[PDB]
């Protein structure tokens, strides 16, 4: 079976755990959930072909050395999660981005700008700014919100369609 390779990346708090737990498990995240880095795993069916997702919902320190360079080497592609009421998160992105091109050596690597949070109504990035950035770098833009499940098939299965052509 085609196994997809996903990690999910993004400042703390912006909904990395959410966006993951509610994909995988098809609720909200709790204050049970795992706050550790850790992964998870599900069958679906995208397209009409039957798939693996391995999704690693990133967490620790924030660290250079070379097993952790190496480590990320190894995703397929990333979700670069921000929150549309958190400005300083979305102004980490490009540092995500900036990070993910320079262990993979290359400029062309799977990615989404995902703006989580859009249930919320205090909104403080606004949908031209995040489109704005997403095209700059020549990736999609999608909003999601981890609480209504809203966009969040959308962003995962956006992101596999890119690796699966990417391995193409
Ligand atoms: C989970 C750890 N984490 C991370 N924080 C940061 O930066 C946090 C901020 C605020 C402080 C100063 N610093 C710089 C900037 F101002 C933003 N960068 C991270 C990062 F670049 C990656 C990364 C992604 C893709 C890759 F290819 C590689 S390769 C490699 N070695 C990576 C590393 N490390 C890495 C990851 C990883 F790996 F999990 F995906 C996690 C990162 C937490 C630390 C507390 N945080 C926070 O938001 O505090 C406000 C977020
Ligand atoms: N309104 C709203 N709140 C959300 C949404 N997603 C996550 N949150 C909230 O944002 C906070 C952090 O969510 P969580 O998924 O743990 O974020 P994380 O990016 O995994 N944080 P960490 O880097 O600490 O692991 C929680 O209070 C959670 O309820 C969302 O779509 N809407
Ligand atoms: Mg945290
Ligand atoms: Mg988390």
């Amino acid at each position: 079976m085609t196994e997809y390779k996903l990690v999910v990346v993004g400042a703390d708090g912006v909904g990395k755990s959410a966006l993951t737990i509610q994909l995988i498990q098809n609720h909200f995240v709790d204050e049970y959930d795992p706050t550790i880095e850790d992964s998870y795993r599900k069958q679906v069916v995208i397209d009409g072909e039957t798939c693996l997702l391995d999704i690693l919902d990133t967490a620790g320190q924030e660290e250079y050395s070379a097993m952790r360079d190496q480590y990320m080497r190894t995703g397929e592609g990333f979700l670069c999660v921000f929150a549309i009421n958190n400005t300083k998160s979305f102004e980490d992105i490009h540092h995500y981005r900036e990070q993910i091109k320079r262990v993979k050596d290359s400029e062309d690597v799977p990615m989404v700008l995902v703006g989580n949070k859009s249930d919320l109504p205090s909104r403080t990035v606004d949908t031209k700014q995040a489109q704005d950035l997403a095209r700059s770098y020549g990736i999609p833009f999608i909003e999601t919100s981890a609480k209504t499940r809203q966009g969040v098939d959308d962003a995962f299965y956006t992101l596999v369609r890119e690796i699966r052509k990417h391995k193409e």
